[PDB]
C-alpha cells in the first residue's frame, strides 16, 4: 500500500500541476483580452484544450 | 505598463508551473520504468510523449522559454 500510495501521489501531482497550468494560461489569455494579441489568445485557448485533453488519460 | 508588467508576471507563473510539471513528469517516469509493463507504460509512453508535446507548445505560444 505506501508504494502503490507513492505511485497514486505522483500521478496526482502530474494530473494537479497540469490543471495549475490551465488555470495559468486562463490568466495569461484572460489579461492580455490587435489581430496578434486575438491570435495569441485563441492559440493560448487551444493550448490549454490540449492539455485538459491528453490528461484525461491520468483519470 | 500596468498591461506589460501584468503580462510578464503571467507568463513567469507559466514557466514556473511548466518546469514543476516537467520534474514530476520525471518522478512519473521513474515509478513507470519500474512498476511493471504491459497496457499501462505502453499508455504512459504515449501520454507521456503527447505530455511533453503540449508543453512544447505552451512554451511556443507562452514564450516562458
Amino acid at each position: 500500500m505506501t508504494q502503490l500510495e507513492e505511485q497514486l501521489h505522483n500521478v496526482e501531482t502530474v494530473r494537479s500541476i497540469t490543471m495549475q497550468l490551465e488555470m495559468a494560461l486562463t490568466k495569461l489569455k484572460k489579461d492580455m483580452m490587435y489581430q496578434v494579441w486575438q491570435r495569441e489568445s485563441k492559440a493560448l485557448e487551444s493550448a490549454i484544450a490540449i492539455i485538459h485533453y491528453v490528461a484525461g488519460d491520468l483519470k
